[PDB]
């Protein structure tokens, strides 16, 4: 699946349509990134920069320019040409391909940036740009906007209002488009696929990061080149350590492995998580808290539709929770008065859900303590979670247990779409898929 | 294979050795670094500071103290254990722990050491500081600096000199020990293993991703869980850009596929580079072009020894480059007025060997054209290569090969080991080796 | 005559009462300066700032916030009262006694801004800041601002929209009130009582300097203790610099003294020109080109009424001095044809006039090439001026000569006033009252 | 008396001779300081760098290049003559002049200092440089030793060694040349008439800045334009305040005026404080605080000599101040438990002396607590003062008496040489010095 030409060209028409006259907007694309001394980490371009373009190179800015409701056009400023350079660092784009392959009218070479920008700026009322989010572009637009300020005896004039377009575009990005939706689907495939694979390569002996290795090699067959978000693969105590990803423990006979990893296809990422006993087979310990935690998904799939919300839920989920631990001891006392304290925050500690799309933690707001009202359109992942530390004190058999089943869905008119469904979560579907890959 | 604690010991002191009396070396650990949004890219600690420590955690520095020339002792500035956050940004050593595991006299909390540093300096006449490496170490520094100058109510005095320690350590890295190799001799074999991997993989009509989906799995099952730079899969005409990371094109029968990768094991890196032909047999034209590459590796492979440099073993190989291309029409005119003439470097444009380490393209001084005089302990790359370009004017059977096959060696007493030998570059061995894969 | 305390209410409530609704403005006071080591120059404060709150200490911010267009209030930030430190530094207003002595809602200390800046602005939909005129203060702000982005948790939200308010503010700053025409009119006298003394005093054998100390003294027991500007007096070829501070020489009998002088007085600057005989009497030569000066000042001082402009009486005075100039055989050729050329440009480079209040060079959009309509309430300078290079290629006894004469006026309803005819600017009362002056 | 070429080549000769072979010191100019808008306060250059040129402009930097113990040469950079720059701000010595004028055997445009300065550090190994003390310097120099580090393909290499040049500049400093004595001296006498006049100007009625105006009339007239620091003219309870300038209160008959005021002669500053009462007339009070004053001004005066200490003299100080205060009541107990307990400080909270230069808070190092032993050629202030607090528990008639006398000396070979003592100090000799003046 693909994002087309045509949508890239709607996305910055509807920025546009929301900017007012006499105006302009800079979009400024990610710096590259040092990894150790001369070299550098794999290019990733900055979200809502590659929203606008698709373009994946650094040292390039998108103007658009609004001169009335009904008169606009787009500048881009991107490197030259250099067939030297290119034999030395990849091709580019260059100027002359730019227009037709980007979809703007004109294209500038980046090193003229500070040339021209202030001229694209002189006589405007509005510049919309996001400040503070990289250096390098701050000092380029204040330089630009500072050169306006003090050249009015050559007539120039600076726009005195700055707006940052970041909660209009982040507001954008939180309802996505069927074109959107096609590729997060295709995204959570991958993701599933991998994890499929996960649990069909697990064997006792076998250290964590083998898993994250056939995990990626999936992701890689698919298209999708690299992880939405570095890979977790904690097996025994590691399951409870929320950020784990040494990965480097050997898995043993009789723990479980919790498995949260996503790919990013197309610049959108997947995220799902799956824990399953590296042995496969659940002792009646691990099944007892697994089923409260699936329980907690199962009811969440059910329940997110538009008119609800990740509160709403959350609070279903938190039931569940409470209800399940009072039943195996892990909690005593009376169900809703231990909800009304939250006796179940030391076991589930974190949300149930975030947004998707270009960012793992997708833009968007929330609203207070993520209040706001689901409509269609709306990506969000569902991930509940119980982590009993090794030494809580609690009944012995449930130390050190960590489990999260996370899936990611997209809101629809008449409920939700589950869009990495087709990786296996029910137990007995876990242990059996586990069988038949052992039988080989 | 691995670095011993005694190692990283002898590492310090090596270095305290050098450092004058009445002085202290400040070595900062890397900045952890955003991918997009709240998502960081898997953490690369400096290699420098690792060379000191192994240790694998950001907001760390290492300070080596020295009295004079029998006493000195050691600080380390580190994060705190957070037994309520740890859960939330996985496991820290801490400073109960530090000492004793990382073989430090003391260990401070890194929260504390703006309090602390300028305690630590105060005094002192020297400051061994890599200033410009990293701008939070700098205003660290400068902050200590600052607080002691301007206190001289309170009894502080600043040292006056400070001393870039960067050239010292870097000539300690040129140099390596045993351990070093025997690590670099692994990553030799895991790096030769994947590439003997790519080739028995291979097949048309698979994407040039696809291999490196293969390579970097074979990384990782052997504990080499990162690459040490962007591996380079280019087939046919992305062949002939030496920084092709793009890996996207389908890789078509009759054309030949250069693939340039390495891993990072224990912090070293492998770099290996290896062409063939997607469809397992060189044509007559590439196999051609590969002789002259290969005598060139074979060659410089038997001249490498103490008392050469990379500069006089080039010699040898541009006149066998250049004899080559004559031969085949490439070039015209006389073999030592060619040479004299470097008509050579529009097919062979980059340098035979670079040193190799922490870091793929490894510190360490040159010399002036890399004339410094080898010496053993030194570990090097042999990567001699030949580009013709899709409209070079030469006989067009020629035109859009790209070929460069390289090595990685350590200097002895006797002349040099090859420590990732144990992937075929001979093209009957290459050939060969494509047949016995594809029988399956 | 002040600015009463009255007027600083009036002039907040005009910037209040063009800000948005659900706002604030955020006006930064001037910032210390070294003048070397420990020691400081003696305090400046922001004129802006001083524009609204007419205090005199620095680390202070005055905050407007503007919540409906009926209701504001304000805040004032500035240094707390060390009633035990004081004792060294000095007195401050501190926050007890600020409300009443400046007018404002409420004041807190400094050192809690970052505190509490960021709660004041949450929740707004635009903030008024100057960004770009002080370092400290885009830090304060830009630190506030990341704060409320962050902190969604936390139910903040930063205003998106950041309008510089130094377009509206100098607008209003063109527009003198009665009460600040009241004070420049005595700073124009004061400034005038100077001059008049440096001519009364001045004999050949004085250094320019002295002249200097003549004037500051005059300033100083007025109750104006700064001067608005470096004060210049340049004799002999010295009158050819427009900006010659140095005011090192011994004036020589025969030569013509400059003297550019104002002292700022509330505030407010005065900004007076003279040139006159070292010896008390005009040669024939520098008499010559003082008429043309004189003549085209005023011609300038009877055009300048609302409806003209400074470009059209600048048109007028060009053609009086290429006129002069071509009479005395400076210039040859016809008139017209001159003037089409600028001809007069290698003797009168600068403009006619430039706006004047609390910066001697003050604030306000002149318009393209200062051809904005005068309106009353305007307050500016004319000073026209001649200045012929010692080595210019014209009739050699006008070699050396720089003359310049300038006055402060006020647009009116049928013309202007003024400000600084009190001291004497006509060749023979200049003469007369340097005789008169050493009768005693 | 002024600072001969000769000498100034004598202070660079005595820095070179410091410095180690293969090095180079640089030393900035002051950055030029703004005042308001666009106008700027009176350029004053950096103590250091005027030192080593007596050259008062900015955007230049003094470069010494010390090749080896008998070989060295200096480079100017400095801002080029431009014909048209000059006549609009100020004229400028150039790169043709400056060689002659300054003693450098080159100059060169400060425009070209990026494109040179690292030519001239290239190869060097330690590189002399006050790290901090200008925001412009640091940007300059860490470009050229950045540019120097990555250059190694260009044959450039950095010095690792960097040197703050202060300490060794400023213990030059501290011991005053002959020559500097002179001019000291000068600004001595110059700041003794300027407080003498002030004595016979004073007037019940007058404003505090009235005798500041004839203070600074009478620095001028002498030729010193400036003033060292900031005037400090308090009458009253305001000379109860150490940094009292706004000398803006009317003084009243039987109250004191405190004035601490010097010149600026030739870059080196003078220092005198004189106290007296505003009706030439000391009360009973008064005369019996300032005779404890006087006391301790004269014997440390007597004191002072090479072999003693700040610290020591200021032990003498404290006990006659303390018996002092025991006598009038305003301190009860034994002499020697009081001083044991520093009793003496609420009415005497300042130091008694600070060295005195081209900084009137003069570089050096003090020492512990000032212990440094005095040798000849130091200069330094002696300033004992008592002040008594409106609100002091004490004897109701001393309450708001501030006072300080402060004197400049220069330690000789027996003693020490008092340069400002032409103005009266003695009670009796105030008085009748200010009745000589009230004559008819
Ligand atoms: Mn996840
Ligand atoms: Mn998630
Ligand atoms: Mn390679
Ligand atoms: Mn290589
Ligand atoms: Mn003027
Ligand atoms: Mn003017
Ligand atoms: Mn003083
Ligand atoms: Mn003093």
């Amino acid at each position: 699946s693909e994002i087309s030409r045509q949508e890239f060209q709607r996305r910055r028409q509807a920025l546009v349509e929301q900017m007012q006259p006499g105006s302009a907007a800079l979009i400024f694309a990610a710096p590259e990134v040092t990894r150790s001394a001369d070299s550098e980490y794999p290019y990733r371009q900055n979200s809502d920069f590659w929203y606008f373009t698709g373009f994946n190179e650094p040292e390039a800015v998108l103007v658009l320019i609004k001169s009335d409701d009904t008169h606009n056009h787009s500048v881009l400023f991107n490197r030259v040409r250099d067939l030297t350079a290119e034999i030395w660092f990849g091709r580019r784009l260059g100027q002359d391909a730019a227009p037709e392959k980007l979809g703007v009218d004109r294209a500038l070479a980046f090193s003229e940036i500070n040339q021209q920008l202030y001229q694209l700026l002189n006589g405007l009322d509005v510049v919309y740009h996001a400040q503070g989010e990289y250096a390098y572009a701050d000092v380029i637009v204040n330089s630009a906007l500072e050169k306006l300020r003090k050249g009015s005896r050559q007539n120039l004039t600076a726009p005195a209002t700055m707006i940052d377009w970041r909660p209009v575009v982040h507001e954008m990005r939180l309802f996505k488009s069927p074109e959107e939706i096609a590729v997060l689907r295709r995204a959570g495939e991958i993701t599933a696929m991998a994890h499929t694979r996960a649990m069909e390569k697990c064997r006792p002996g076998m250290f964590e990061y083998h898993l994250e290795g056939e995990i990626h090699h999936e992701f890689n067959r698919h298209g999708a080149r690299y992880p939405s978000y570095n890979t977790i693969v904690g097996s025994g105590e590691n399951g409870c350590i929320l950020h784990y990803t040494e990965n480097e423990c050997e898995m043993r006979d009789g723990d479980l492995v919790l498995i949260d990893a996503g790919c990013e296809y197309k610049g959108y990422a997947g995220d799902i998580t799956r824990t399953f006993p590296v042995n496969g087979k659940f002792t009646q310990a691990q099944r007892e808290i697994y089923d409260i935690v699936l329980e907690s998904l199962e009811t969440s799939l059910r329940l997110y539709r538009p008119g609800t919300s990740i509160l709403e839920v959350t609070g279903e989920v938190v039931r569940i929770m409470v209800s399940g631990l009072v039943k195996l001891g892990i909690l005593k006392g009376d169900v809703d008065e231990l909800i009304a304290q939250n006796a179940h925050r030391p076991f589930f500690m974190h949300g149930l859900s975030h947004w998707l799309g270009l960012d793992v933690h997708d833009v968007g707001v929330y609203g207070q303590d993520r209040s706001r009202i689901l409509e269609p359109g709306m990506v969000l992942t569902v991930e509940p979670g119980l982590y009993i530390a090794p030494d809580a004190e609690v009944p012995e058999q449930y130390r050190g247990i960590g489990i999260r089943i996370e899936d990611d869905i997209v809101i629809t008119e008449t409920g939700n779409e589950n869009l990495t469904a087709s990786v296996v979560k029910k137990p007995e579907e876990i242990e059996a898929l586990m069988v038949a890959a052992r039988k080989q």
